[PDB]
């Protein structure tokens, strides 16, 4: 039978990049760099956001990559931030079509319409990417903002660098374990809207939630990260980066309030699977974590 520690064991190595995966997002990338190549001055691109930090949870989906323009489309630069997002989303849609393409704040969101089975399986393929139009002003970037109506300053390197350093302090286990809160964010139990939102607040939740150092057992972690996170989830939780609005900013009241709940209901569901485990009962508590997390989880 499959231990406890066994069970998280493969639940983290099916929250891992594999190769194929890896080349399908490179693909994808190419794919959409050509095109949008072809009608915008677009010098380079690269993957970034939480898939570059290997923070990004299974199945694949809203791969960040900033699209760098050349100096001839500077004029975007003094435009309003729609201009730039409705020109890449106009172009997008000749392509993709109407239902694949969808605006977003700060990028344009190109759904790749594969295949997700009721395991999150999508035989090794990215389900979508978030195309970002992005001007290298020097040591950062900049990339258009809907909500300010104007271009705002970003700096990738700060996050992943923090992440790493995180990482490097909790025996190299702090990101399966924010990929795991990560999964569990996303199980389609909670509805359609997430508990904690943007999904990158867990992440830099985790900065400081997941602190001192690496227990040692997934399934205590596990509990007691769900419990920080619904202690701390109306705190501020500014930019790591200094360059822009607190993170904590997307949630109102109300659904701060529902993400503490869920996050503390997700607490006890994992005290549950706990006392099962200590008392014996493996198979029951392998059912616990497969109902908290979904099919990922193993049962075998």
């Amino acid at each position: 039978a499959l231990s406890i520690d066994e069970a998280f064991r493969k639940f983290k190595s099916r929250l891992e990049l594999n190769e194929r995966e890896q080349k399908n997002a490179s693909q994808r990338q190419n794919e959409v760099r050509d095109y949008l190549q072809t009608k915008f001055g677009i010098a380079r691109s690269f993957l970034t956001g939480s898939y570059a930090r290997y923070t990004k949870t299974k199945p694949l989906k809203d791969i960040d990559i900033f699209f760098v323009l050349k100096d001839s489309e500077k004029h975007y630069h003094g435009k309003a931030a729609s201009v730039v997002l409705d020109d890449f989303h106009s172009a997008l849609v000749e392509k993709y079509g109407s239902a694949a393409v969808r605006k977003q704040a700060r990028s344009i969101n190109v759904d790749f319409g594969v295949h997700i089975d009721a395991e999150d399986n999508t035989d090794y393929r990215v389900v979508s990417v978030d195309a970002v139009p992005a001007f290298d002003t020097g040591d950062q970037y900049e990339i258009p903002d809907t909500a300010s109506g104007k271009w705002i300053k970003t700096d990738p390197e700060i996050h992943k660098d923090k992440a790493t350093a995180a990482h490097q302090a909790y025996a190299n286990e702090w990101k399966g374990l924010v990929r795991m809160v990560k999964y569990w964010n996303n199980n389609p139990k909670h509805g359609d809207l997430k508990p904690v939102k943007p999904s990158f607040l867990i992440e830099v939740m985790a900065l400081e939630c997941l602190y001192g150092g690496w227990g040692g057992s997934f399934d205590r972690e596990i509990q007691s990260f769900f419990a920080t996170l619904a202690d701390r989830v109306h705190d501020e939780w500014p930019d790591p980066a200094g360059l822009g609005p607190a993170i904590s900013n997307d949630m109102d009241a109300a659904r701060k309030q529902r993400a503490q709940q869920l996050l503390f209901q997700a607490s006890q569901d994992a005290s549950i699977a706990i006392d099962h485990a200590r008392r014996g009962r493996n198979i029951e508590a392998l059912r616990a974590w497969r109902a908290l997390f979904g099919p990922k989880f193993p049962l075998s």
